């Protein structure tokens, strides 16, 4: 693995490793309260024999750039972070896959940026969906102050998370896991779009998921592929990864 460090466009530094390899360029968007760190503890990144993959640190979390303010995590800046990595590797297509709020923002850029020829997104779908006020609020507070790291410990530990997924939660700064939570009230809730006709989008979820609906939703609008784990929530569906990892390969190769 070699480092890297880009700029997106409002000045962030976003950090993150390039592992060679002569196969598809994959770029790896992990979730809100994680950081790069998930792709190997998770056996995600060993079931790529051959991809060259780019893994980033989006802003506020692992060795980026610190942001500190709801509108600095914005959806759109998230989006930039991503494409400021595709530039950095110059290449004219790139696979995307991003874990839970990644998986969102993969969509995202595969709406605006013709280099994505393909994105997957686990365990996240591409409707629009309601983000009430209040609930953002009260997980704000609930993750920011002193007791945060415990409070997302407890959480994902008493729903099954694997491991890896309960102990990245502690490498986050709780003043960016508050800012992030924030910055859902700057458009996350909109609806993605497919960004041209030849693009490959595939929604991957638990089969047990209690909101299927959404993800049948995106194969009917956007023409995308669903993929189906074994598990009865979104968090269990986390200890698959490595599986849809090696599934992801087949489509690569
Ligand atoms: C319950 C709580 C512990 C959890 N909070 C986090 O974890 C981190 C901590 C800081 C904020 N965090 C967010 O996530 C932002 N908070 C939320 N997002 C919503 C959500 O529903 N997301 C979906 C994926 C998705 C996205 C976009 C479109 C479709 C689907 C989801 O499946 N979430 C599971 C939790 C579960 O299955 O019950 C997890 N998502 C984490 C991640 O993205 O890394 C790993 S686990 C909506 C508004 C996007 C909600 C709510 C308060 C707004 N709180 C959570 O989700």
């Amino acid at each position: 693995r070699d480092v890297f460090e880009v700029f997106s466009r409002d000045g962030t530094p976003i950090r993150g490793f390039s592992r060679p390899g002569p196969g598809e360029t994959v770029v790896l968007v992990h979730g809100v309260a994680m950081d790069r760190r998930i792709w190997a503890e998770s056996g995600f990144l060993d079931a790529l024999p051959d991809a060259h993959v780019l893994a980033l640190d989006l802003r506020g979390r692992g060795e980026s750039g610190r942001v500190g303010t709801a509108e600095g995590h914005a959806l759109r800046r998230y989006v930039e972070d991503v494409r400021a990595v595709l530039d950095r590797f110059g290449r004219a297509r790139y696979s995307l896959f991003g874990t839970f709020f990644g998986g969102r923002i993969a969509l995202q850029v595969a709406a605006v940026d013709t280099r994505v020829a393909r994105a997957f997104s686990f365990c996240a779908h591409a409707e629009q969906v309601e983000i009430p006020e209040d609930a953002v609020e009260e997980e704000a507070v609930a993750v920011e102050g002193p007791g945060g790291h415990a409070y997302l410990r407890d959480h994902f530990t008493g729903r099954g998370a694997p491991p890896w997924m309960v102990e990245a939660c502690a490498r986050v700064d709780p003043g960016e896991l508050g800012a992030a939570t924030r910055g859902l009230l700057h458009g996350s809730d909109r609806r993605t779009e497919r960004g041209h006709p030849d693009q490959e989008l595939v929604l991957i979820t638990a089969d047990g998921d209690a909101d299927l609906a959404p993800f049948h939703a995106g194969e009917r609008r956007l023409g995308a592929h669903l993929w189906l784990v074994d598990a009865p929530t979104r968090i269990k569906a986390a200890g698959r990864l490595a599986e849809v990892g090696r599934r992801v390969a087949g489509v690569l190769a």
